[PDB]
């Protein structure tokens, strides 16, 4: 059975991981993909290449979901990555980046994985347990209207009427700028949504377990129910508070650029 | 007094505040200002206190001009002034009880000899010296790498600008990133993270600390038409990496500036 072995397992990983990627930031190298502004790094591609390692070691059954290497892809054990998430805040920052790692059986959540290594907080999350912060059991978080809450979304890739109106209706905006950690946010209570509207499936997988078990939303922006194995335009939202971001979105002919 | 004596004083008064917020944060309470999303905390008022009866029970002629305390005092001519944000960023208290700090700067005749940025929730220490530089929990800092604007992210607050020079600074920039509290977005301009941050109307308070980082590590910093800011007012101001400063002036100042009416 357990979960929990695995979970073991996983979390010593992240122990030798957490050793290996001063080394990997010390001969760092940088690209970019489509565009100049699409960046990987050794830092990227080793993470992933290395639990794909693992992954064959301890589990050649389970199949692996991720950024850097080709997909394809009914599935029994697998495992959602996205190696580092905030790659352009690692280059530009060397801060605010995470992993992301989020295990499902026959379709359904049952471990999940945000590592902000940069501050050395694990969040993880476990069917049967509950989300954790580097042990400590994390809690549902209180009701946040919007009017009362900061909430979180790129606002470059938007129309500025909707920007403005979800300006006037929030408490305020910030911006992370790594889903993972903009996502967390969310589930600690801090901030009271984050929107994505075109996020990759490893740049949300770990957020339906989190979201399960800590009673937040989860949705496509149409309020759907997102697939796991293909990206959405997605939000995930304080439940009191999910109802009136989408029904801005969506207003005066949607959120998309022009116009 | 020796600065690096007046510098040990300090440390070690904001190192002795970590036993306190805690308890001030289980207890936060919360009144408004100017409006009702103007706040403040029993923690902003208790840490000015706290600082104010520290300079009166350790320099005695200096003075405090402070954001939760009337500054009808002064004027141009106080040999020894300490200015301080006892919380910057008191929203992101709040709401997140992170990405908040305490700033303070120490003037002698007009001139900072010594600042300090102190983000609380993840204990980083930023101060500067005069004479000795810059440091981070003691780390020194250095002048970062010069960053051109398209390669660099900028922090500015969307929301009391016009939409278009928004959308200018959206597209000449490499991203947008907030945290919300000035003090730690200049850090990130000072650490080279950010290329630049501007706040079009802070308080002395916002900004007292930063005078000195940008003087040492080689940053601009100004009003939003490039002249020198006078550390008693504030002004529109911009704190900037050597290689965007120009180029982000510029976009704020074009079409009639960034105001939201032009
Ligand atoms: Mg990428
Ligand atoms: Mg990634
Ligand atoms: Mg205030
Ligand atoms: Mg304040
Ligand atoms: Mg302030």
């Amino acid at each position: 059975k357990t979960l929990q072995q695995i979970d073991k397992l996983i979390c010593s990983w992240l122990k030798q991981i957490d050793n290996v990627i001063p080394q990997l930031i010390m001969e760092m190298t940088t690209e970019t993909k489509r565009h100049r502004f699409d960046l990987v790094t050794n830092v990227d591609k080793q993470i992933q290449q290395q639990f794909q390692q693992f992954l064959a070691t301890y589990f050649p059954e389970h199949q692996l979901l991720a950024e850097e290497k080709s997909n394809a892809m009914e599935i029994n054990h697998l495992w959602i990555m996205d190696p580092i998430d905030g790659t352009a805040n690692l280059v530009k920052q060397q801060e605010d980046y995470c992993i992301i790692l989020a295990y499902f059986y026959e379709g359904k959540p049952m471990l999940s994985y945000v590592y902000d290594y940069p501050h050395k907080k694990l969040y993880k999350a476990i069917r049967g347990e509950g989300a954790f912060c580097n042990g400590i059991k994390m809690e549902e978080p209180p009701s946040l209207k919007l009017e009362d809450a900061i909430i979180s979304f790129n606002a470059q890739v938007m129309n500025l009427d909707t920007v403005q109106d979800l300006f006037d209706a929030s408490f305020s905006y910030r911006l992370v700028g790594a889903c993972g950690l903009d996502s967390m946010r969310v589930a600690k209570g801090q901030f009271g949504a984050h929107i994505n509207t075109n996020p990759k499936p490893w740049d949300i997988a770990a957020q339906f377990l989190f979201a399960e078990l800590l009673n937040l939303k989860m949705t496509t922006l149409d309020g759907k129910a997102i697939d796991h194995l293909k990206g959405a335009p997605f939000i995930i939202s304080n439940k009191a508070c999910h109802e009136t971001v989408l029904k801005i979105l969506n207003a005066n002919g949607g959120y998309q650029k022009y116009r």
